[PDB]
Order: structure tokens, then C-alpha cells, then sequence
């Protein structure tokens, strides 16, 4: 109930939002239907448009208007955008040549800059360069400002999930938004675009920018928009609050539009039909530049224009339906469109089983245009699984696409020409980043970065201490003339062990064998030296990683490679080695072929055994440092040793052989040298992070070696290719994977071809940022380098995403 009697006089868009049963006045009151009775009446007016004309310049003030144009309107601040161009001579902003912002210019009152958030929903990262004949104010904010050529929105590229992230710097799975529709089974409770359910706090996770602002004392105008207020009412709305008396006025801001989305959906996002939306948005901007500058505040103020995600070409009869695959269609509940999501219709179903629904989904058909996977074995770059609200089977639909459960549902549940949600690597899906004010630079164009990593710095830009989230604090300070947030590189938790030759061969039962006592006092000192650690420096080019929890390693060094061996996991943490552009490919050795090797430096309680690899009829092993690139035939032995074996399903080791063999070379020669750093990640619970021991699901059957849920490798080389991996003065350049550790390819299915078919495709599809594998490992790479360390925290968030050009 609402006791709608109640009235909005003196307080239209008041910022403090009041409880049932009295009646509302805020921005949205319209959404709750809670309105006071002369709401649209004191707060909603039109009355004459949004604009001046010369004949109502210096009218008597008639309260009744939408905007004002009397004498009285700027002490007031209500004037229209437009008053001091039509009535005072002005120029609107858009008409003045761009001037550095070198210090912020506030009127006497303000603190700080304030921010102002500008979003706007579905409006895909190319129409900056597409549609900037039709948008001057956009286009000036971009090129006087800084930008981004586009910023990568997180998956699902929905509405809801990509505006919290904004909001809170969190991935969907944390902030808990991680569709526009979702079932909680914990409350059994749906969360729809439509209806009531969705403005319960529970479903909101995590801590948006205007609740840390209001916590630390930063007053926050309200981010969100009922959709029947006009634009031009929620600037003047924006431009009112800017007037407030000091210690009542916000210092952070937002306006939100629905299009160019609304549009793009109905046209496609290049139907002709787009360029109007496009051209009402810059007018809009325009707006909120003209009134800022009414009101001194367009040299003082910090702008971000940005968008939640893009827009593809989807039509209805781009379609699969499951009807197609499936026996058991009616089992099962859907959530459609450009992702898919399958849970069982009937938790009281004993029939249901996931792994007879995924087989059946599995390339059915030659052209099939989406993919199955248990969540676990999404790309872990999409960060989309720890999350009750996530089923666990899941379909990426390819782009263009979308998935529903049957045909009825596409013409009794063509329409439209455009959606999204898709991967989040997908060009389509890109959208845009343009920060102008004082606290950003002049003219800067920065590399494509990813929106979790805006809130801390809008937490820099209000002086905020961000809330935990997924930015890596730091790695956009390049976009900031001042106020950037210079952190230092955390402390090792851990120290390796270096040990010596303290074995004997005999001393080991491993069930291993090697034709290895085939093989000089010139010589045997020059082996002793490699043991020692006198070729690391061409094999570790950025120091060792530091390991950032309590564990027990060794640091191994040999002629070709360096590891870190953990005696918890038995096999190395890390192994990392360099290949120059001459490198040469060699084979596996018919003698050596089944070669393991003790290491007389590791004891044999902290070493795998062969054994348990001949016993376990599922599991094979690989090496961390291949064999096939060893520098001569006797550095080769040392890839044999049980210290860089790895336990690896038969149908992996395919992948990573090939790999191995073909594809590091092929990035040598590609990128003037390579540096590799490998290595297992164990992530049973999927929660994006480095599990402790008693996680573990699985190991070498009979034994305590644990298997990995997952492969590393980061690929570093100098950006300048000019200059050779291992002598590189400036700028790295870097590509990264994080393959899923299957005992099958179903996932490739083309996989009954030659590797050179399918493998890369599959790794592509697991590109992964640094950073992600820190999350993974508790390592930390790139300790010991030439380059400032926001430089390197940039590198670190760093992902190769293998599209064409934007
Ligand atoms: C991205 O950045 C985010 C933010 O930094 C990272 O997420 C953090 O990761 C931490 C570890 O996973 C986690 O820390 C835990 O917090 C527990 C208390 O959590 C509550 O309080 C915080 C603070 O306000 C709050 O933010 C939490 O919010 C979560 O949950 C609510 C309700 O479900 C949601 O609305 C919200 O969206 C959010 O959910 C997300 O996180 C939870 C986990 O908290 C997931 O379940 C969801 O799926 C979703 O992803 C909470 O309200 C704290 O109690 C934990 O401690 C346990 O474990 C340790 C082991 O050392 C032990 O000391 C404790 O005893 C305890 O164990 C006990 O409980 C176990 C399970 O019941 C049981 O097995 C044991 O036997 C014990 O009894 C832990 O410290 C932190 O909460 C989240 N924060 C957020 C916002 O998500 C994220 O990791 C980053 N991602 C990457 C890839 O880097
Ligand atoms: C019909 N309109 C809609 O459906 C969307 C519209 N959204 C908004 O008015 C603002 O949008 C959001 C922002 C806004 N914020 C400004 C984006 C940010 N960008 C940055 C850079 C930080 S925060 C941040 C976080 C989540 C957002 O929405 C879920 C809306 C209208 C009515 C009710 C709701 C809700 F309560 F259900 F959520 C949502
Ligand atoms: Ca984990
Ligand atoms: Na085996
Ligand atoms: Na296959
Ligand atoms: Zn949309």
C-alpha cells in the first residue's frame, strides 16, 4: 500500500528515498508506482519544451515551465541548457576549440571535481568512429579527452550484469547480477526485467560506487532512471542538484540512457534507422555540456561517457532449437537467446542427468551454431561459474545466433534485427570509454581495457577507498593526469629451497627407467655451472615469481629451463624457459622415448613415480619444458626428469604436444624470440582461485599426485620485435592460455583432424589475461623488470583477444 495523498511540493527528485506507505518523490518512484499524487504536475513539467527562444529571454518567471528564461534562472538553476546561447551570446560548448585542462577551474564551494557518470546502453564500441559526423559533442568529448578504441564488457554481454559490474568492479558470478533473467534456488526465487522481484537488495551483491561514496561521506545522486522520465528532464534534474548549497550537493553523479539499445534491437546496429538515436544522444550530451559550462563547471567537472555493451545482427531465423537434439525436450527449462542455460523443469526428476543432455548437444549437426559445456569448462577468462544462480550446463551461442527450447517460443513467445550477449571477446559485443576533465589526460588515445577496472579508478577520482573488487588497482593509472594510485608489488610469502645433489640413484623406487648411462673435467664443470643457475638469466628474463601463500619449494636450474618445484603437488609451480628465433626443433630420441629420470637433488618422497602412470589406464604424463627443444642432445636428458613430468589425459596430450612442438617455435620466429612460463592450475570449485591441497577431486590413481584441472602458459617477447626476447630495452609484449586439462575433445569438433586443424582454435578460445593465472597459482610474475610497475600491472590485465581489427 501507498498512501499517494501525500505530496511532492519542495521536494522533486529528492535525493533521500522514504518507505511505504508514504508516498515517493525520487528518481524512482515511477517504477514502484508510488508516485505522490502531483508528482507528474510539480516534478514532470513540459511546459513550453526544453529550450529558450529569443522571445522568452528575460520573460517574467512563470513556474509552470519545463525550463526557465527569465533574468532570475541561473541564481535559481533551472535556466533551459540553451539560455545563455540564445538570450546571453554564448557559444555552446561544442562550438569551442578544445583547451587543456591542466587544473581543475571550480566556482569557490567545491572540494573536489565532481564526476559525472554518462551511460548508455547498447551503444557498441565502432559507432564512435561510424557515427561521428552525426555526434560533435561526442566526438569532442573523444578527441580532447582521453579514450579507449573500446572497452571489453564482461559476460553475459546483458544490460543488468554489464551496469552492476560498472557499478561495482565485480564479475556477474561475484556481484551476483549474472543474467537479466535468473531462478535462485536458495530463495527459489526468479529475477525478471519486469516485475517487483528485482528490486529486493538480495539479489545485489557486492558494493556499488554510490554506497562506498555514501560511506565515507561523498554524497551520491541516484544512478538509476524510471523510463518515463524524459532525457532532457533527468539532465535539468543532474543540473539542479549541481546548485545545491554546499554541504547538501552531490559530489557524484549519473545519467543513463536507453538507446541507442531500444533502437539498435528493432534495426540492427547499422540499420539505417540508427542514426537518428544517435544524433538525439550527442544532443543530449550536448545538454549536460551547455548547462555544465552555464554554470562554470565544464573545466571543473570529471565526465566518463560509457556503455554496458554492443550491438550484432541476430534475426529470428538464425535460431537452433533444442526440439532438434533432444528426446527429452519437455524435461528441461531454457533460458533463451544469445546464451543458453539449462537446468532440469522438475527437481522431483530422477530421470535428469546432465551428461546425457550435454552428449546430445555435442556436434550434432556440421554447422551447429552454439556449444555445450558444464560451467567448469568455460574459457576461465569469462569468469562465468561460481554462482548458485549459474546453471550448471551452459551454451555459447555463436555470434549472429541465438538458442531457444522450441520453435513456438520464436513466433507465439521476424521482430527484431539486433542483440547481444554473446562472448565477450566478440567485436560486436565491444563498447566504448571517453574520460574528459580535469583528472584525465589531453588528447589520449589508451590501449582497450576491461570495465572492472573502472570503479576503482571513479573511486580514485571522488578519493574513495575502493571496496574488494576485481580491478587491478593501478593498471589504468596511464589515463590520469593526477590522483593516480601508485601501488607496490606484494610481499613473497614463501622463500625457495636450492638443493644440491643429495641423492643417489639408487636410493629411488620409482618404477622408472632411461637409456641414459650411454654418457671430462672441461665439460662436467660446465654441467655443475648450469645446475647452479648459470644460464638463468637468458631462461628467467623478469625475475621468479613470487609465490604469495605458505608452501615447502625448490628452485631447479638447468642448461634450457628454471623451475619452481612444489614437494605439496609434487611437480612444478612454474617452469619457465626461453627460445630465440633460431632455436632449432628436434625429436624425442627412439631410445629415449619412455625415458623418466630420477632427480638426485629431490628426494624420492617428494617425487612422482612411474608406476602409478602404468597403473592408472586413464592417465598418461607430459613435461613442463619440452624435449623437442632442447639446446643439443645432452641438455635433452634433463627434460626427461621426474621433477618436469606432468600427469596428462591422452587426449591433452595431444593438444599440448602439438603445441610444444609446432607452436612455440611458430611464436619464436613470428615474435623474435619467446620467453614461456608453464604450468598446472588446480581449480576443483571453480571459483577462479589457487586451491589449497584438500580440494583436490582427483590424482594418478593409487597415489598422492594431483591431477590439474588446467595448463598454463604465458608468452612474453619485447613489443619492439626489432629487439630479440632476451635483450629487450623497453615495452613487453605478451599472449597468454589457460586450456582446460580434458580427458576428451569434445570440445573441438573437428579434433579427428590433424592438430593443425583445431588446436589453435582451441587455445584461442582460452586466452587469458596474466593476471588470471596469478588468481589461479598465488604467483606473481613480472617481479624483476626495467618497467614502472602500473606499466606492468597494465601488462598483467593484458588479454590477446585474436579478433580482427575494431
Ligand atoms: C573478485 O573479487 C571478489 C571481491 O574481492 C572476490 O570475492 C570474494 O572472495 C572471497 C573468497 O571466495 C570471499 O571471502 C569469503 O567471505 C565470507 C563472508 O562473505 C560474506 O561477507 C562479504 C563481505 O560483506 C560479502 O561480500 C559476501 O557476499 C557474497 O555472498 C552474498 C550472499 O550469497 C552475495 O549477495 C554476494 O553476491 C557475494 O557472493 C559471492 O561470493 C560468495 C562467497 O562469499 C559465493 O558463494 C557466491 O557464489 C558469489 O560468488 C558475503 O555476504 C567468509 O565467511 C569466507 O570464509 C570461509 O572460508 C574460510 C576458509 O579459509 C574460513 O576461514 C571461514 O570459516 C569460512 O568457511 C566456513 O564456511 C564454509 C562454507 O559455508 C565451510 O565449508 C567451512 O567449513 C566454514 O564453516 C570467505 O572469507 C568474499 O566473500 C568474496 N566477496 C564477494 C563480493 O564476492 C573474488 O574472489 C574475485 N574473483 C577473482 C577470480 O579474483
Ligand atoms: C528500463 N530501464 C532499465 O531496465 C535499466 C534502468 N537502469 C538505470 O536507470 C541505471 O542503470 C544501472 C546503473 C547506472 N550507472 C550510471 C551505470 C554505471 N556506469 C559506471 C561507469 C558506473 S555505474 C548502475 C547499475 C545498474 C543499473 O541498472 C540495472 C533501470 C530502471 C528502473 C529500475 C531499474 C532496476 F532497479 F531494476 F535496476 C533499472
Ligand atoms: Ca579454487
Ligand atoms: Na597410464
Ligand atoms: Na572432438
Ligand atoms: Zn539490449
Amino acid at each position: 500500500w501507498t498512501a499517494t495523498s501525500g505530496s511532492c511540493k519542495g521536494r522533486c527528485f529528492e535525493l533521500q528515498e522514504v518507505g511505504p506507505p508514504d508516498c515517493r518523490c525520487d528518481n524512482l518512484c515511477k517504477s514502484y508506482s508510488s508516485c505522490c499524487h502531483d508528482f507528474d504536475e510539480l516534478c514532470l513539467k513540459t511546459a513550453r519544451g526544453w529550450e529558450c527562444t529569443k522571445d522568452r529571454c528575460g520573460e517574467v518567471r512563470n513556474e509552470e515551465n519545463a525550463c526557465h528564461c527569465s533574468e532570475d534562472c541561473l541564481s535559481r538553476g533551472d535556466c533551459c541548457t540553451n539560455y545563455q546561447v540564445v538570450c546571453k551570446g554564448e557559444s555552446h560548448w561544442v562550438d569551442d576549440d578544445c583547451e587543456e585542462i591542466k587544473v581543475p577551474e571550480c566556482p569557490a564551494g567545491f572540494v573536489r571535481p565532481p564526476l559525472i557518470i554518462f551511460s548508455v546502453d547498447g551503444f557498441r564500441a565502432s559507432y564512435m568512429k561510424k557515427g561521428s559526423k552525426v555526434m560533435p559533442n561526442i566526438e569532442k568529448l573523444r578527441s580532447c579527452g582521453t579514450h579507449a578504441p573500446y572497452m571489453r564488457p564482461v559476460y553475459p554481454t546483458k544490460t543488468f550484469p554489464n551496469l552492476y559490474t560498472l557499478a561495482t568492479g565485480l564479475y556477474p558470478e561475484s556481484h551476483g547480477i549474472v543474467g537479466n533473467s535468473m531462478y535462485d534456488p536458495v530463495f527459489d526465487a526468479s529475477f525478471h526485467l519486469r516485475g517487483r522481484e528485482k528490486f529486493n537488495h538480495r539479489w545485489w551483491g557486492g558494493q556499488p560506487l554510490w554506497i562506498t561514496a555514501t560511506k565515507q561521506g561523498v554524497r551520491a545522486g541516484t544512478f538509476f532512471w524510471s523510463v518515463s522520465i524524459p532525457h532532457e528532464r533527468r539532465i535539468l534534474t543532474i543540473l539542479q542538484w549541481l546548485s545545491l548549497p554546499d554541504n547538501e550537493r552531490p559530489s557524484v553523479y549519473a545519467f543513463y540512457s536507453e538507446q541507442p539499445d531500444f533502437s539498435g534491437h528493432k534495426y540492427g546496429p547499422f540499420g539505417p534507422e540508427m542514426t537518428n538515436p544517435l544524433r538525439e544522444i550527442d544532443k543530449t550530451v550536448g545538454q549536460l555540456m551547455d548547462g555544465l559550462k552555464q554554470l562554470r563547471l565544464h573545466r571543473c567537472v570529471n565526465v566518463i561517457f560509457v556503455g554496458d555493451h554492443g550491438m550484432e545482427d541476430v534475426t529470428c531465423d538464425r535460431t537452433e532449437f533444442l526440439s532438434n537434439y533432444l528426446t527429452n525436450v519437455d524435461d528441461i527449462t531454457l533460458v533463451p537467446g544469445t546464451l543458453g542455460r539449462i537446468r532440469a523443469k522438475s527437481i522431483n526428476n530422477s530421470k535428469y542427468d546432465p551428461k546425457t543432455i550435454i552428449a546430445a548437444l555435442t556436434c550434432k549437426k556440421p554447422d551447429q551454431h552454439f556449444k555445450p559445456y558444464m560451467k567448469q569448462h568455460l574459457p576461465k577468462r569469462l569468469h562465468y561459474a561460481n554462482n548458485r544462480r549459474i546453471e550448471d550446463i551452459h551454451l555459447l551461442v555463436d555470434r549472429r545466433w541465438h538458442v531457444a527450447r522450441k520453435p513456438l517460443d520464436v513466433y507465439k513467445k521476424c521482430f527484431f534485427q539486433g542483440d547481444h550477449g554473446f562472448d565477450n571477446k566478440v567485436n560486436s559485443m565491444q563498447t566504448v570509454f571517453v574520460g574528459y576533465g580535469p583528472t584525465f589526460k589531453y588528447r589520449t588515445k589508451v590501449p582497450p581495457f576491461e570495465n572492472i577496472e573502472l570503479y576503482n579508478v571513479m573511486c580514485d577520482l571522488l578519493g574513495l577507498k575502493p571496496a574488494p573488487n576485481n580491478g587491478t588497482h593501478g593498471s589504468l593509472n596511464h589515463l590520469l593526469r593526477t590522483n593516480t594510485f601508485r601501488p607496490t608489488m606484494p610481499d613473497e610469502v614463501s622463500r625457495p629451497n636450492y638443493p644440491g645433489i643429495m641423492y643417489l640413484q639408487s636410493e629411488f623406487d620409482l618404477g622408472c627407467t632411461c637409456d641414459d648411462k650411454v654418457e671430462n673435467k672441461l665439460e662436467e664443470l660446465n654441467k655443475r655451472l648450469h645446475t647452479k643457475g648459470s644460464t638463468k638469466e637468458r631462461h628467467l628474463l623478469y625475475g621468479r615469481p613470487a609465490v604469495l601463500y605458505r608452501t615447502s619449494y625448490d628452485i631447479l636450474y638447468h642448461t634450457d629451463f628454471e623451475s619452481g618445484y612444489s614437494e605439496i603437488f609434487l611437480m612444478p609451480l612454474w617452469t619457465s624457459y626461453t627460445i630465440s628465433k633460431q632455436a632449432e626443433v628436434s625429436s624425442i630420441p627412439e631410445h629415449l622415448t619412455n625415458c623418466v629420470r630420477p632427480d638426485v637433488r629431490v628426494s624420492p618422497g617428494f617425487s612422482q613415480n612411474c608406476l602409478a602412470y602404468k597403473n592408472d589406464k586413464q592417465m598418461s604424463y607430459g613435461f613442463l619444458f619440452p624435449p623437442y627443444l632442447s639446446s643439443s642432445p645432452e641438455a635433452k636428458y634433463d627434460a626427461f626428469l621426474v621433477t618436469n613430468m606432468v600427469p596428462m589425459y591422452p587426449a591433452f596430450k595431444r593438444v599440448w604436444a602439438y603445441f610444444q612442438r609446432v607452436l612455440v617455435k611458430k611464436y619464436a620466429s613470428e615474435r623474435n624470440g619467446v620467453n614461456v612460463i608453464s604450468g598446472p592450475i588446480f581449480d576443483y570449485n571453480y571459483d577462479g582461485l589457487r586451491d589449497t591441497e584438500d580440494e583436490i577431486k582427483q590424482y594418478v590413481e593409487g597415489s598422492s599426485i594431483p591431477v590439474p584441472t588446467h595448463y598454463y602458459s604465458i608468452i612474453t617477447s619485447c613489443l619492439d620485435f626489432t629487439q630479440p626476447a632476451d635483450k629487450c630495452d623497453g615495452p613487453l609484449s605478451v599472449s597468454s592460455f589457460i586450456l582446460p586439462h580434458r580427458p576428451d575433445n569434445d570440445e573441438s569438433c573437428n579434433s579427428s583432424e590433424d592438430e593443425s586443424k583445431w588446436v589453435e582454435e582451441l587455445m584461442k578460445m582460452h586466452t587469458a589475461r596474466v593476471r588470471d593465472i596469478e588468481h589461479l597459482t598465488g604467483l606473481d610474475f613480472y617481479r624483476k623488470t626495467s618497467r614502472s610497475y602500473s606499466e606492468i600491472l597494465t601488462l598483467k590485465t593484458y588479454l590477446h583477444t585474436y579478433e580482427s581489427e575494431i
